DNA sequence: CCTGACTCG
DNA sequence: ATCCGAGTCAGG
């Protein structure tokens, strides 16, 4: 049905300077995967070329590295990482159909051409796991089948890109794609390919050393309960805890009863073995993920990890990271924190240099609902959670702690995202009538901000979606439900949305801004990590001057708000010192 | 294979 | 019933 040339060498009229092009990477991590095919479509007509043919072609390689040869493509970073560890530059990607599916509609979960053609009822194309199948018996078919497969889709790129940004564009998300996350796709892809740098030797001595301290509180835990079992087992544990040594039942979930960290912190007055619990647990998760699952995915040659950086996951805008996550490492527990001496920089004489947005979403959120009094607080330079900290601890602006200063965090964010009197007494190990009484209190000082939020909830009942300063979108159907519990998680989701993503509109803008600036300034430094907030770059010791004005100004300047932004900013020989 | 742990923003 | 957004892991 559909023709295509199974061609055996590159020709002139793959080369034309508009094309839809497929360089197929099966594996779900695309680090030093197999490119298995590669499919061109054209105005000249439809191709599948061998990739042991074509990426040792000097023309081929010269139009994939070629600016001014545009290319429509699905997932291209995939595509330039996999092309990266194949030593090939891929450069005039001018369009991408997953990152346009995902700003249409994120709840689509669109990851492959199939899901995305189905947006514009385009079905001349198979699914990816149809075709390569699933688990142990995934595999790349025969070569017709898989040629014709990426031709495909490249034909649905080919004739599916008008359709979708002539949508983008009528929903005014048509820079947001080509401005925003198509540059920013070209960035993360750099990130990812540069990887960052780990101490093995360090992180293989903290295990050694954490195995025998996990030997020493499992004992202590087998002591108090009387009884050996296995901690790591909620089930198990459930039985020592309410049956075996009768404390209080709290809480159940559907499999029985709850052994949640919340739970035993509220039993510690019954029995001393709640904590040693909770602090093995804690130790076993360090040196499961953080020490075992680490050094498994270390490439040994170069002792670097490279992160997936997802970029069209989030229902919010945000990014996520995977394989392995580096986005969660800890710094909470002194204990956890100790991790990040094992993440170094990726030459001798340079530095980690790690930058914070300053209580982000709480400016972001001053400038949306217009409150007065939070706009204020930030033209006065004033530090919101470390305020509530003194209040809710009655402990005075000195002796606040960053460990109270974070339960403070989570108690203001809490409050401006809907949480209950009864979420705050749980969170607080308050009563309900206090808890009660302090969002009463807080929604007092900040009068705009309830007014926003009722407004948006409203505003999202009569629209469908709600959306974010560069115009990000969420749509949120479950909203005007007849049943509470559904209308009411749709309800915060509405709170929610648009002050997360547009705070996540603005590091995505800043990454871009950073580098142009990075490039035109000829510095040698470079991103490494972005965490939602924070911008992790590494660069030779004697750029650490300059990075302390570029970096927190850029980040600042990204956009324009009624209220500063304010970042703070740290560097040191490694993401540990970086404090 | 999911659930409930722990980790982060 | 009860702030939001994520990922990985051992146990089952
Ligand atoms: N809904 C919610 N969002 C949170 C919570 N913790 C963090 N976030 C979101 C909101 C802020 C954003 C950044 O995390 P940070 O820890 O840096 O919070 P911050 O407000 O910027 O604080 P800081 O000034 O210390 O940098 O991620 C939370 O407990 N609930
Ligand atoms: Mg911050």
């Amino acid at each position: 049905k559909m023709a295509f040339t199974l061609a055996d060498r590159v020709t002139e009229e793959m080369l034309a300077d508009k094309a839809a092009l497929v360089v197929e990477v099966v594996e779900e991590n695309y680090h030093d995967a197999p490119i298995v095919g590669i499919a061109v479509v054209n105005e000249h007509g439809r191709f599948f070329l061998r990739p042991e043919t074509a990426l040792a072609d000097p023309q081929f390689v010269a139009w994939l590295g070629d600016e001014t040869k545009k290319k429509s493509m699905f997932d291209s970073k995939r595509a330039a990482v996999a092309l990266k560890w194949k030593g090939i530059e891929l450069c005039g990607v001018s369009f991408d159909l997953l990152l346009a599916a995902y700003l249409l509609d994120p709840a689509q979960g669109v990851d492959d051409v199939a899901a995305a053609a189905k947006m514009k009822q385009y079905e001349a194309v198979r699914p990816d796991e149809a075709v390569y199948g699933k688990g142990a018996k995934r595999a790349v078919p025969d070569e017709p089948v898989l040629a014709e497969h990426l031709v495909r889709k490249a034909a649905a790129i080919w004739e599916l890109e008008r359709p979708f940004l002539d949508e983008l564009r009528r929903n005014e998300q048509d820079r947001l794609l080509v401005e925003l996350e198509q540059p920013l796709s070209s960035i993360l892809a750099e990130m990812e390919f540069a990887g960052v740098k780990v101490d093995t030797k360090r992180l293989e001595q903290m295990g050694k050393e954490l195995a025998e301290q996990l030997g020493t509180v499992e004992q202590r835990i087998y002591e108090l309960a009387g009884q050996e079992f296995n901690i790591n087992s909620p089930k198990q544990l459930g039985v020592i805890l309410f049956e075996k040594l009768q404390l209080p039942v709290l809480k159940k979930t559907k499999t029985g009863y709850s052994t949640s960290a919340d739970v035993l912190e509220k039993l510690a007055p019954y029995h001393e073995i709640v904590e040693n619990i909770l602090h093995y647990r804690q130790l076993g998760k360090l040196q499961s993920t953080y020490i075992e699952g680490l050094l498994k995915v270390v490439r040994p040659a170069t002792k670097k990890v490279h992160t997936i950086f997802n970029q069209a996951l989030t229902q919010t805008g945000r990014l996520s990271s995977t394989e392995p996550n580096l986005q969660n490492i800890p710094i909470r527990l002194e204990e956890g924190r100790k991790i990040r001496q094992a993440f170094v920089p990726s030459e001798s004489d340079w530095l980690i240099f790690a930058a914070d947005y300053s209580q982000i979403e709480l400016r972001v959120l001053a400038h949306i609902a217009e409150d007065d009094n939070l706009m204020e607080a930030f033209r006065r330079d004033l530090d919101i959670h470390t305020k509530t900290a003194m209040d809710i601890f009655q402990v005075s602006e000195d002796e606040v702690t960053p460990n109270m200063r974070r339960q403070a965090k989570a108690v203001n964010y809490g409050i401006v995202y809907g949480i209950s009197d009864y979420g705050l007494a749980q969170n607080l190990n308050i009563s309900r009538k206090e808890a009660a009484e302090f969002i009463e209190r807080y929604f007092e000082s900040f009068p705009g901000v309830k007014r926003y939020m009722e407004n948006i909830v409203q505003e999202a009942k009569q629209k469908g979606y709600v959306t974010t300063l560069l115009h990000r979108r969420r749509y949120l159907p479950d909203i005007t439900s007849r049943n509470f519990n559904v209308r009411s998680f749709a309800e915060r989701m509405a709170m929610n949305t648009p002050i997360q993503g547009s705070a996540a509109d603005i590091i995505k803008k800043a990454m871009i801004d950073l580098n142009a600036r990075l490039k035109e300034e000829r510095l040698q430094a470079h991103l490494l990590l972005q965490v939602h907030d924070e911008l992790i770059l590494e660069a030779p010791k004697e750029e650490m001057e300059r990075l302390c004005r570029l970096v927190p100004e850029v980040m600042e300047q990204a956009v324009t708000l009624r209220v500063p932004l304010k970042v703070d900013y740290h560097y040191g020989s490694t993401w540990y010192d970086a404090k």
